């Protein structure tokens, strides 16, 4: 099948961008108060840790925006945060023509809002509609809902602009592997799982104009709302190693499709590289052994499920099943079909794996 994955980070961008987020850390922080380990709680002023700021600071920089703020909730919770800072309950969201992200939508719901949906694949008919419809603002995923999906994230926000409507982007699974979030080509917020980026449990970030994070600030009021300045440490921490060891992935997932390609392994019928939604191998078998092979590559080390994903803690590759929304649209496929994502494992580590479980069914 055809799909448009984002362009991943080589290893020297990769690099250049590891460089320049410890740069903003030496613009922020003097050296032996970056060893001071983390101040806690609502100190005055500033309802939030010192350091946490000063994180938040140095997010902002480094994404090449006005402001950040750290939320709980994650991925989630930025989510939320920048909807609720953007329009008000019962307003109009602009919406992809596709699936919704789950949470997003429980969002949604809870907002009261009502959706605008147009194909972003489709700039004349975003245009048209945006004109028409008069949407209060607009949500853009930066990974792929869909298989189809390839849209420029720059374009479609530039769009939005023109027309005066505000933008949030969701660039989970995008940030430091690609060249731009949302928030650096036309966004007036991005958001993302630190989570997801090597870093601590339960915090998002909102990357963006300080108009925005300014009233997200606001209605952080209480103790547990602040995010304390170990885990705000822990966030720039994993970061710093996100992008190289992304750099890393990317390569090992060409290497290895290049292999299957080449026939590899003879009981696979197909091999494609996707956005689903993080980027990922895409393996399809000749014969319905999906669920045996992933039964016999959990036993040889393949995790079975995700927990961020590419969370600090997943290390080996995930081997696993297809996508909810992948699998309405496409009911046989779960037979047949793998997703694997090699997270720290190289490419004849998945193979091994691969042709082991195979062999064992
Ligand atoms: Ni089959």
């Amino acid at each position: 099948m055809k799909t448009f994955p984002l362009q991943s980070l080589t290893i020297i961008e990769a690099q250049q961008k590891q460089f320049a987020l410890v740069d903003s850390i030496c613009r922020h922080f003097p050296g032996s108060e970056f060893l001071t380990g983390g101040d806690l709680g609502l100190t005055p002023g500033l309802n939030q840790p010192r350091v946490t700021q000063r994180v938040e600071q140095v997010l902002a920089d480094a994404f090449h925006a006005q402001a950040a703020a750290l939320v709980q909730g994650a991925g989630t919770g930025a989510i939320r945060a920048g909807l609720a800072a953007l329009l008000k309950p019962g307003q109009r969201l602009l919406v992809h023509d596709a699936p919704v992200y789950p949470t997003t939508r429980v969002i949604i719901e809870q907002m009261g809002l009502t959706l605008i949906t147009v194909d972003f694949n489709d700039l004349s008919a975003l245009k048209q509609v945006v004109d028409e419809q008069q949407p209060d603002a607009a949500l853009v995923q930066h990974t792929r809902q869909q298989p189809q999906d390839s849209y420029v994230l720059a374009d479609v926000l530039a769009t939005l602009r023109a027309a005066g409507v505000p933008a949030l982007t969701d660039d989970n699974y995008a940030v430091m592997k690609v060249a731009r979030i949302g928030c650096e080509c036309g966004a007036n917020v991005s958001t993302f799982s630190c989570f997801k980026l090597f870093g601590p449990e339960g915090v998002g970030a909102v990357v963006g104009d300080a108009d925005v994070i300014n009233r997200i600030r606001a209605t952080l009021y209480s103790g547990g709302s602040q995010i304390q300045g170990a885990q705000a440490l822990e966030v720039l921490r994993g970061l710093v190693f996100a992008p190289v060891m992304h750099a890393v992935q990317a390569g090992v997932s060409e290497r290895l499709l290049a292999l299957l390609n080449g026939g590899a392994v003879p009981e696979v019928k197909s091999a494609v590289i996707a956005n689903a939604q993080s980027k990922v191998l895409i393996v399809e078998f000749h014969q319905p052994i999906a669920a045996r092979v992933l039964e016999e590559a959990q036993k040889r080390g393949a995790l079975p499920y995700p927990v961020g994903a590419e969370s600090k803690y997943e290390i080996p590759p995930l081997f696993y099943r297809l996508s909810g929304t992948f699998r309405q649209a496409n009911p046989q496929s779960e037979h047949c079909a793998i997703r694997i994502n090699p997270n720290r494992s190289g490419e004849e580590t998945v193979l091994r794996i691969l042709r082991e479980s195979i062999a064992s069914i």
